[PDB]
Formats: structure tokens, sequence, C-alpha cells
């Protein structure tokens, strides 16, 4: 029972600077691993390590990115050549072509055209194996590359071994960061040089430099293969050691498959069949990228215990930790899907955030590895409260709480995006203003209105007193202070209580997060009927939306001076305003069913997951984010979405498959069964959840957990008389 035929970890790829079609690197991993590895077809320090349309590699590198924007970090490079013991990345570096080359989750390999040389890779979570095949050559070598801002290395010729650190960063780490690595060969070593900032140093056995390396060479026979064994580690050289047991004593074949079977135990908890080969490859390319950050960054103790080196405040301390994730993102549908498919490995991240709290001060919004300054919002609150809600508890809920009110008056000193810059105006005023320097405003009240809604949903579970649950209850309406009656939507607001003139609805950036008005007043997600009344009812609401798409892709570029790469990807997709490769508008279809018009959302959601997705190397309409665009299509090709995390409610969209089976942690299954689905049947006639008729635009959390059967009867008509009922609405705050 395979799934990972169907994964292309080449899917976004074949992306630039100018427009995205995915910013991925092909991350060749265990699920959530702590150390990824990857072909680098890009210099050193370039965020697009890895392109599609590159002809040359120049290393395999060992990477923690998260995307080519917030860069890398705990990065080091091993390159195999023959002929010139060169160190320079340019001269080393070999074509290759396309066709030479298999990349899966669990195993890569690739033919190097100008050294004559296959190398294979097989990683575990934290470490990974080499299989360097070489042609005949009586000087062979291996390139061991520390990578540049300070590093060292160390040849230790009695045990065909070396070892050593690497520093270069891109921000957020403790002034103690460095990743340890060790390298062990099968093979003895008959050539031996070191590194120091390019200058080549033969029977040298150690460096401690700017740019650290080492040359390591042999005698190969035709064919010869060499095994090169590595691990690393973030807190010593006798842990990234005991790290390296995880590869036993498994050569390429054996590894190959337990990474192969570690992939189908996550992949194969979804099962979708009745649909065509490019629906299963773009289906399970997603669910691959949506299981893969934040990466774990903890490590095992001699007892199997977890500990880890703080990215927060340099010291190693037990239990959990994860990164590289910004929630800003990862909020809207990411979690939720961990929630739903995988609450054990949530409970482990959720236990990583207290520890973050306790190490920093505040929890994260963006994390990479420690704190960083990128995007806005205090969407922790969401991840937080709704692992809560669904059953994912942390062991110290006292801290949890805490936790969440120091975010709501406190901003970090060094990092602004970290708590909650303007909390002093929003607190006082309801809401940030458009004229005192704190830039996209408006964008930071609507989410924090959002923010406030999960904290008091967390605050009246946990019976605090009254005074506290209005005070956030109150918070939660801060949405309604930006509303402009005349445009019918979303405002920048002046201290002085005037609304912002002159008003630009088109005007990305600004008041505004890589939106302009039409994507952002949709952000109301825990009370949609609220909005609806805003606008004066459900028709004049249904009229904004359907707008959306009608209109041309027109905007005003004045806040970034440039078209940046996220207006260029809406312009190109003949899709009006509906800027699908970004998030902030993600949620906005599934908005049809509050208004009682579910086939609208039927219809939309369709057109989405058939053109905006596609499986090839440029597959993406824009950045992937880790895991929110990809899993947007697995949750929509499901037929439902977490509109508003923090409810037990799943959305009700359209399905893509005419069968789907879910396998929860709890040994219950769900099969969501469309027998008559195809291209043109996208409409919902009828749907049915264990015998019992469901009219309903959304499912509930607890309901799906207990297992059986739903059926969807799929038409290519749209039944105008289902899900138009007040009883079939889904959650919002306003009628609470
Ligand atoms: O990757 C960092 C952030 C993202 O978190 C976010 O999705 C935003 O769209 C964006 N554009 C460029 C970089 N970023
Ligand atoms: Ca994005």
């Amino acid at each position: 029972k395979d799934w990972t035929q169907y994964v292309n970890p080449l899917m976004g790829s074949q992306s630039t600077f100018e427009l995205s079609t995915g910013n991925t690197y092909p991350a060749i991993a265990r699920p959530w691993g702590m150390n990824f590895w990857t072909p680098q077809t890009g210099k050193m320090g370039d965020g697009w390590q890895y392109t599609y349309t590159a002809n040359k590699i120049r290393g395999f590198k060992q990477t923690h990115q998260p995307s080519p924007w917030i860069n890398d970090y705990g990065q080091f490079s091993i390159m195999p050549i023959v002929g010139q013991p060169v160190f320079d990345e340019e001269k080393r570096a070999s074509w290759f072509a396309h066709k030479g080359e298999v990349a899966t989750p669990y195993y890569y390999k690739v033919y190097l055209a100008e050294h004559d040389i296959v190398t294979e890779m097989t990683p575990t979570e934290r470490a990974v194996l080499f299989r360097f095949t070489f042609p005949e050559n009586d000087h062979s070598y291996v390139v061991v590359d520390a990578f540049d801002k300070g590093s060292y290395i160390k040849i230790i010729p009695e045990e065909n071994k070396i070892i050593g650190y690497t520093t270069r960063n891109s921000g957020g780490v403790p002034e103690n960061f460095k990743n340890y690595f060790i390298i062990e060969f099968d093979k003895p070593f008959t050539y031996k040089a070191t590194v120091e900032n390019g200058n080549l140093q033969e029977n040298v056995a150690e460096q401690t430099t700017d740019h650290a390396g080492a040359i390591i060479g042999f005698k190969t026979r035709k064919g010869e293969q060499v095994n090169a064994r590595i691990a690393s580690s973030f807190i010593s050289f006798e842990q990234a050691a005991a790290n390296m047991n995880e590869l036993g004593k498994d050569n390429i074949e054996q590894l190959a498959q337990k990474g192969k079977d570690a992939w189908n135990q996550v992949l194969g908890k979804i099962e979708v069949e009745g649909g065509n080969l490019d629906q299963y490859r773009t289906f399970y390319s997603c669910l691959y990228r949506s299981l893969l950050f934040p990466r774990k960054f903890y490590e095992l103790d001699a007892n199997g215990q977890p500990i880890h080196y703080s990215p927060y405040n340099g010291q190693v301390l037990p239990g959990y930790m994860f990164t590289d994730t910004g929630f800003w993102d990862t909020f809207r549908c990411l979690f939720p899907l961990l929630n739903l498919m995988y609450p054990s490995v949530n409970k482990e991240m959720q236990e990583g955030l207290i520890n973050t709290y306790l190490e920093s001060g505040f929890f994260p919004e963006w994390a990479s590895p420690g704190h960083r300054g990128c995007m806005v919002g205090n969407n922790s609150a969401s991840i937080l409260v709704d692992a809560y809600m669904k059953g994912v508890k942390v062991d110290d809920i006292k801290t949890l709480y805490e936790g969440l009110i120091h975010g709501t008056e406190n901003v970090h000193p060094e990092v602004s995006s970290t708590g909650r810059l303007g909390y002093e105006y929003y607190n006082k005023l309801g809401y940030v203003p458009y004229d005192v320097k704190i830039n996209e405003n408006a964008a930071r009240t609507l989410e924090y209105a959002y923010d406030d809604w999960c904290i008091y949903r967390l605050a009246k579970e946990l019976k605090r007193p009254k005074k506290e649950i209005s005070l956030f209850a109150k918070r939660a309406m801060n949405y309604k202070n930006l509303f402009d009656k005349e445009s019918k939507l979303m405002r920048g607001r002046n201290e002085d209580g005037t609304f912002q003139s002159p008003f630009s609805p088109l005007k990305w950036g600004d008041a505004f997060t890589e939106g302009n008005s039409w994507h952002y007043t949709w952000s109301v997600f825990h009370d949609p009927q609220g909005l609806i009344d805003l606008m004066g009812g459900k028709e004049m609401f249904v009229t904004m939306m359907d707008s959306v798409f009608a209109v041309p892709p027109i905007f005003d570029d004045s806040y970034y001076g440039q078209v940046i790469h996220e207006i260029r990807e809406m312009t190109v997709m003949n899709m009006g305003n509906y800027a699908h490769g970004n998030q902030p508008i993600q949620h906005m279809i599934y908005l049809y069913d509050y208004a009682g018009q579910p086939w609208k959302a039927q219809y939309w959601l369709r057109q989405v997951m058939d053109r905006m997705y596609t499986p090839g190397p440029d597959g993406y309409c824009g950045d992937e984010d880790n895991g929110q665009t990809s899993a947007w299509y697995v949750f929509s090709a499901l037929g439902f979405y977490p509109v508003c995390p923090g409810t037990d409610e799943y959305v009700m969209g359209t399905p893509l498959f005419k069968k789907a089976t879910l396998h929860f942690e709890n040994g219950n299954s769900l099969v969501i069964d469309a027998p008559n689905n195809s291209t043109e049947n996208f409409y919902i006639d009828s749907m049915s959840f264990n015998g019992a008729d469901h009219t309903k635009n959304y499912l509930r959390h607890e309901d799906l957990f207990k297992g059986g059967t739903i059926k969807v009867d799929m038409s290519n008509r749209p039944n105008l008389n289902r899900g138009t009922k007040e009883e079939d609405m889904p959650y919002s705050f306003s009628k609470e």
C-alpha cells in the first residue's frame, strides 16, 4: 500500500523572485525532521538553494530553511569530485539533468555529468547516509564545506572521520549558536587536506576560521562505492555521535525502505480514490508538504528522553521544542490539519510552545529558529486555543493562560512581530490607528480581534473571572471599529477617529499586509454573521463577494515601490481580485456558506482546485508557506475547511474524489463517499451522515472522530434549496 509514489518533492521548485510557483526546494527528510537534506544548485547564501531551471549541483546540503525570504541556519555541505582537489563552489560544480535525477521524500539520487559520479542519500530524523559511486580514477575526492561567517573543521584519519561545526545563520540565534556535525567514511583516506578561507592545506588537520573546509581523497575502481554516515546536533559533538545511531548499520536500500515506511505511515492516514493521476500527485505532494514544518528541534538523551538546545536563551534544557514556522501562515489550516489527523504530533509541538514562552518570555509568531521579525498578528493565540479546544492539552495550563495574557499587553523589545505591536492604542481606542507610525495597522486590528475571541473562548472554558471574560468578549468585536459603511469595506482609521482619506480599496500594504481592502475585509473568522450585518444583510454580502471575482486585477503598488510577486501572481490568474496565492483571502470562498449560498462556494472551490494547483515543478500559484497553501488543498479536496480554528467546526465545500477515507489516531475511520463525482458534477445535491439527512453547511470535530460514513450525492446543477436555513449556518460570535 504505497502513497509515496505520488509525492513530487520538485513541485514548487520552478520559481523566481518575480513570480512564485511555490518557492520550495526538495526536502529529503523524515516527517518533521530536525535536519533536512537537499541538492544545492544555488550559491552559498542564496535563499533559492534549489531551482528547477538550474544546470549545476555544487553540493548536497544540510538545511533548515523555511522559505527563501527567511533564509537558512545550521548549514553545511558535502560534494564528491574527480580530477583536481578543488574547494571553490563554482569550480567543483557539475552539470546534471532532471532525467538523471530521482527525488522522493525518503531517497535522492543524481548523476553528476562532469565527474561521472552517482550520488544517493537516505536520511533519518537527525542523520543521513550518502553513497557515492565513483569512476575508475587515481584522484577521487570528497569535499566537506562548513560554510562561512565562522566555522570549524577537523580530520581524524585514524577513524576515517571528519568533524566540524557551522554557524552561518539569518538571525534569531543566541550568541553561542553552533551546529556540530560528524562524518564517517567506510574507505580510508589516501589524501587529506583542510581548507582555510579558500587556501588548500594538505596534511593540516584542523581549522578555526571564517570559512572552514576539508578535502579527502583516494583511488577508485570503476563503479566503486564509498559510504558516508553523517549526523548533526545543536548541543555538542557527543550528542551528534548519539544521533548517528539512528542509522544503525543499515545500507542505502534498508534506510530508503525505513523512510518510505515512515512516510506511508502518515500519508496513509488519508486514502483517496476515484481520481486521475494529476489529482493523486497534487494531493499527496501537498500532504507531504504539510508534514514538514515546524521541524523537531529536540534530540534524545541516553534514557531516550527529549532534550533541546534553546534557540531562545542558548541553554540546553529538558523537553520538547519545535521551530521554523510563521503562525501568520499556519494558524489558518496547517495546525488544524494536525489537530484533526495528527493530534499526538501537535501535542509535542504545543509542549514546545510552552518552552518557547518559559525560555524567551513570549510565545512565538515567526520562529527560525528563535524569534524573527516577520509578518503581523498575535495568532499564536489561535494555535494554542485551537489545540486545547480539540483535546490537545498541555501539562501546564496555568503557564498557558499567563503566556496568552502576557502577549496581549507586551511587545518584544527587539522583535516587533512578537507580542502585540500597538497594544496600547488597541487596548485604549479599540484599534491600531492609521497615522501613528505603525504600518499594516488595519491587518493587525482585525487579526487581534480574532485572537481575542480565541482568548475569550479559553477564558470561558477555564472559568476565569467575569471581568476577564467580558473584556475579551468586547475586544473580539474590535473588527467593527474599522468598517466603513460607505464603501462596505475595512478601512484605515486615524487617531482622532476619522477614517483615513483618500481611501484606495485597491492599494496593497500600508494599512494592510500583502493585500488590499478587498482581501482583508473578510478577516472576521469568528463572526461572519457580524460582517454580514455590517454590510446590510446576506444579499449585499453576496454582492460584495461576487464582485471580488468579477472585476479586473487592477492594483496600486506605491507602498512597495514595485510589483512584488504576490501582486503579479494575482494578475496572471484571471480570477479578478481573488489572490489565492497568499494567505489573507484563503478562507474567503467558504464564507458563501454563511450567507446561505453554499452552491457558490462549491463552484469557486472546484475552480481553484482544478486551475490553481498542478503537480509539476511549477505546481503552485504562489508561496507554499510551510504547509499552509498545501494543507488548504488537502482540506478542500476532502470537502471541508477550518474557517474558524477555536471552534469545533469544519465548513463545507465540495469534495474532489469519489471516495476518501480518514484513519484517526483513536482507531476510528471515516468514509466520505461521493460515487457520482466528476469534472461536471461538483455541486452537492444532498448529503447524509450515517443514515441521517445532513443539510448543515458544517461538520463537527467530535462527530468526525466517532467514525462511519458520509454520503455526498454530486450533481452538475446547483441545489438552491439546500443549506439556506438558519440552523444550517456555521458558528458566528454575534449569535452566541
Ligand atoms: O516567508 C516569510 C513570509 C511569509 O510567512 C508570508 O506568507 C508572506 O507572504 C511572505 N512573503 C515573503 C515572505 N513572507
Ligand atoms: Ca505567503
